[PDB]
């Protein structure tokens, strides 16, 4: 099958490269579908401090990189000052979500290929890709954080939502909890989030992922965690590929969004999963099995030589199947 | 000079010199009152941790200095990881109190040095000067920031109540707002915070200090945050400070014990306040003005050449009256 579509604006050049070479199927760029998609996920506040936050940050003469330096952690009361540090705190949770000169347009983009990809399946396609960077899936609805600045698969499943499913799902394979996806539907039953990662008891965001987060609300049951420990291979990692995705099934899902992150390598320097390349084609195979049109949104993976081999067997294996 | 001073082992260069000069009083080292009295106000969770975490980072050949990288912040889970660094994180709230090869043992000799002037009060001084480095009142029961590790001023506020009294008062005159110990006695009211500070809405620690803080519980009403806008000189701090010492008084405190910071000083790099010199002066007198029994346990001021002016002018000033 060369049907799946990739959506593009040293790291994507192997994954587009891969993409042609295995034959996936056409490139194209993206539209501006406008910032109200974005919106639909994201609080106005965030949005906005988002706009002008550089801008903000040059009127003080700073110089590289705006970055938070505290955060309101335990004891300290969770609201929101007015300075621009003091905000950049209040919307993080790490000091790794860098904002420099080009980082909200870059942030903006990558959410539009994402609803770019979101709209071919709308359109009538089986399968697309949304090849974002910057990654999503650890930005929540106005916390940013882990290179995610805006939560492009969330937008888009919220995209499927506000175009008449019922019901959808997110299946996040890559090697870090989901913990801004997680949030961002954690009270809510017609999106489903599944998530395989390392175990946030060693692993980073360390403070979501447990498997005893399940919902809250009239979301209870609709969260799924599987962390699993460091060492994983394929023989854990894929049994809860294989329980993440009958449960999917069984919540009849109309649409699914799959996270890719490929950081789960075993050559990838941030993981500590024991996958092989090998490994990335039998999940595609796996995920095709759902039978629902499936979109594919890339989060994280260090630009390892393998990473176009990796994430494009994935979309290999679904058109195997 | 009728007021002790203790010390351990750049800024008390200055500040020695001038409590030598200005004949302040005896200078004496500090006693080891043991664990217990720092544990009165920290968890023995948080006391092992802290200790044992210098000592984790070498055993997994830890690079340089340890420092966490990851909050529990909006969204997340304030539940504790097994990671060295997801406990760090878990233990901070910012990333301005880290860990290295002597800094266990330099927080526990500043508590050391505060109980040492604590006890000098204890056995009838009317006043008593802990030369603390590093600060304490960042420090919440067990969280760390604002490179405050154990929180020196409450230890030794508690020490005063395990001594007897029945009620004390601490007075806050740092630039900053003094969140880990209005956190340590929020829902308490034997002990009275009250704090003047750069209004948290700007200034670190962002998350704490506003007015609207009164406390919590049976703590209801006995916690006094001061706020002052950016630009602040000696007739609006002088005002907070007079109506917080009415109030002190008011609540018959039987000891204050005032975390002295001098970075409200005007030539001091992080100030947004214009403090002159003289102004430390009449602090002093004003304090003394309550009538009772206080000991000043420093807190911030960075090492200015005036820091052992500004400082030692509070002292001078209190022994005046
Ligand atoms: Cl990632
Ligand atoms: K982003
Ligand atoms: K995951
Ligand atoms: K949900
Ligand atoms: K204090
Ligand atoms: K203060
Ligand atoms: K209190
Ligand atoms: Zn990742
Ligand atoms: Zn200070």
């Amino acid at each position: 099958v060369g049907t799946m579509l990739t959506i593009y604006s040293k790291r994507a050049d192997h994954i587009l490269q891969r993409v042609k070479d295995r034959n996936i199927g056409e490139i194209r760029e993206p539209q501006d579908f406008g910032r109200d998609p974005i919106q639909r996920i994201h609080t106005a506040e965030y949005l906005n401090f988002f706009e002008g936050a550089w801008a903000r940050w040059q009127e003080q003469d700073g110089t590289g990189d705006l970055l938070p330096y505290t955060w309101p952690a335990r004891t300290l009361s969770q609201r929101l000052p007015t300075s621009l540090h003091g905000q950049l705190g209040y919307y993080s949770f790490d000091a790794g979500a860098p904002i420099t000169a080009g980082t909200w347009q870059a942030a903006y983009s990558a959410a539009q290929v994402a609803l770019t990809a979101q709209h071919e399946i709308t359109n009538g396609a089986h399968s697309a890709f949304a090849l974002c960077r910057p990654p999503g899936h650890h930005a929540a609805s106005d916390v940013m954080g882990g290179y995610c600045y805006l939560n492009n698969a969330a937008i888009a499943a919220q995209a499927f939502i506000d175009q008449g499913h019922k019901r959808v799902a997110i299946l996040d394979v890559d090697y870090h909890h989901g913990n801004g996806t997680q949030s961002i539907f954690y009270s809510r039953s017609d999106v489903l989030f599944t998530s395989i990662h390392g175990d946030p008891k060693f692993e980073f965001p360390f403070f979501l992922g447990h498997a005893d987060e399940h919902g809250e609300g009239t979301g209870e049951g609709f969260n799924i965690n599987y962390p699993l420990p460091a060492g994983s291979a394929w023989d854990s990692w894929g049994a809860a590929l294989d329980d993440a995705c009958k449960r999917i099934n069984a919540f009849d899902a109309e649409v699914v969004i799959v996270s890719l992150g490929v950081d789960t390598y075993k050559e990838d320097p941030i993981s500590q999963f024991k996958l092989d390349s090998p490994d990335y084609l039998s999940m595609g195979e796996r995920i095709a099995a759902m039978g629902l049109p499936t979109l594919f949104v890339m989060e994280g993976g260090y630009a390892v030589e393998a990473i176009g081999v990796n994430a494009v067997n994935v979309l290999e294996g679904f058109e195997n199947v």
